[PDB]
């Protein structure tokens, strides 16, 4: 069996996507295989927001799923379904995916056309949460906006910025077009190479924006290993020196809002 799709994000729609295909799997002793294409068809005109996360970053998520193969964007666009099918489709007798879904030249794909080919299909509704569909371009706009808090009832945890390599540790989250979160300050979970997990405080500033991250009661240097954040709350905004002291803040500030999201786990 197989699913295709882009899965930016691997969000709680895309999970109800996977966990089907695995169901179909079970009850035919039938192998699993996820096909994503790397950049859905808006990737690059100049109004899109960006990715959730890299491909690469994609995959390793994907990948707790099932074996996972990457369909190159360029390498597909200009195929006929008889192509496609003809290529990736072969020996599959079920495959997996979203509401509507398109694939081909001029996007003349779906599951109609599977289904005349012999392929079984399975269209797996929207996951509607609270009264709207769970979508990468919704959590895209509430990144962009700030709004991490209410990331996780549609993205099914918090949002990450991921990346390579006193004060702080700058991210480099890769050459891919990725969403960016709304310029300021964010209480964040730094999960070090170490294994260790600490909380931190993040601005984010100034086309191309940067992520420097201030980690609490943590000593040595990150320069060269690899970084993951969570980004729980927004905390103020960007302003413009009374720097020493405005940051000295925020650190105090950080802790009361860590006490008060650790004091709501007590419950």
């Amino acid at each position: 069996v197989v699913s295709i799709g882009v899965f930016d994000g691997v969000h709680i729609g895309h999970q109800k996507v996977l966990r089907t295909m695995k169901e179909i799997a079970f009850f035919r002793k039938d192998d699993s295989l996820i096909y994503t294409i790397s950049y859905p068809p808006e990737y690059f005109l100049p109004d899109f927001p960006g990715l959730l996360m890299t491909v690469e970053s994609r995959v390793e998520m994907l990948s707790r799923y099932a074996r996972t193969v990457v369909l190159d964007f360029f390498r597909i666009k200009d195929l006929t379904p008889e192509g496609f099918v003809e290529r990736y489709l072969s020996g599959v007798s079920a495959v997996v995916v979203g509401r509507d879904f398109r694939f081909g030249k001029n996007a003349s794909g779906n599951a109609s056309f599977l289904r005349k080919k012999g392929v079984e299909v399975y269209e797996i509704e929207d996951v509607v949460v609270q009264g709207k569909r769970v979508s990468s371009s919704l959590i895209r706009n509430l990144v962009q906006e700030g709004r991490v808090e209410e990331i996780p009832a549609y993205l099914g945890r918090y949002f990450e910025i991921e990346g390579i390599v006193f004060p702080t540790a700058n991210i480099d989250r890769g050459n891919e077009k990725l969403v960016d979160l709304k310029r300021g300050v964010y209480l964040v979970r730094v999960h070090l190479p170490d294994g260790k997990k600490k909380f931190g405080v993040m601005n984010v500033g100034f086309r191309n924006v940067k992520y420097e991250v201030y980690i609490l009661d943590f000593e040595g240097d990150l320069y060269g290993q690899r970084l993951k954040l969570e980004v729980l709350k927004f905390m103020r905004d960007e302003k413009k020196e009374e720097l020493k002291a405005a940051i000295d803040q925020d650190v105090k500030s950080a802790r009361n809002m860590i006490d008060d999201i650790i004091n709501s786990k007590f419950e």
